[PDB]
């Protein structure tokens, strides 16, 4: 039913004009796919759904020399909570090379999470609400991501 | 429920591995956007969503010169049928300068079709059924879009 755009530089976030929301999806485009670049400090990448009090409902985590992406919730002035991780980096990223998109399907008890075309985890929420910000931090020099990364929502679905 | 990711160069077609359906979505993504460019031959630029025997479900040609976008639907050794016409094309564009994404929403009797975030037009279907292929048309000084376009599909959403 709805679009919203957002360019996303590496480091900052954004707020949604249109929260994310049970049914709906969120798209970040990255023009490139870096998975041979340096070490993370740790991360060299991460993406995340913010609710509305700021904290991370979705962090994604990619951490190249740990060879592994992390998946974990907090409140904002909390601690991670149950941390989930899936080996080999560059395993979820085949299929599509050069570059590469991250959609999550926020489907009310959980997060649908695809690399691309290949469904990476059915992450358990470990804290529910609308996703009303997001955001994608890494360094000018290690990122696995292009230095802008376009965030496309689609809302207004279910 | 599934994405797939196609890169689909101007004047070229691709297959659909999971075709859309009523309740899916596709988005088309271009890092350019030539509002400026010479003029179309009569087109500048042509996305279409193809039926299983090649039929054109939807149409879109952008006309710089016209000034214009239209919509319109044929079989494949059919003539086109009841032409739609939007005025303005730099217009329906304003908003996301730089680049832009075409996202059609497959609603069973309509495809709603938004350029960037605004939605340009509901069109009422003159022929049906699922979206088998995709295709971007356009010669290569004068498209409006990149050489390459990224085509993602949403897929078993309904």
């Amino acid at each position: 039913q709805g679009v919203n755009i957002y360019n996303i530089s590496a480091g900052t976030s954004v707020d949604l004009a249109a929260p994310v929301t049970t049914g709906d999806i969120v798209t970040f485009f990255s023009s490139a796919a870096n998975l041979n670049a340096g070490a993370g400090n740790p991360n060299n990448t991460t993406l995340n759904l913010f609710a509305e009090n700021g904290a991370y409902l979705l962090h994604i985590a990619f951490r190249l020399q740990e060879n592994v992406i992390i998946f974990n919730s907090r409140q904002p002035d909390g601690p991670w909570l149950v941390e989930q991780r899936v080996s080999d980096v560059a395993n979820q990223f085949a299929g599509i090379d050069g570059k590469a998109m991250v959609t999550v399907f926020d489907h009310g008890d959980k997060y649908q999470v695809v690399i691309n075309e290949k469904t990476v985890i059915q992450y358990t929420k470990q804290i529910s609400g609308l996703t009303s910000s997001l955001s994608y931090n890494a360094t000018e020099e290690t990122s696995i991501f292009s230095t802008v990364v376009e965030a496309v929502t689609y809302t207004g679905l279910a």
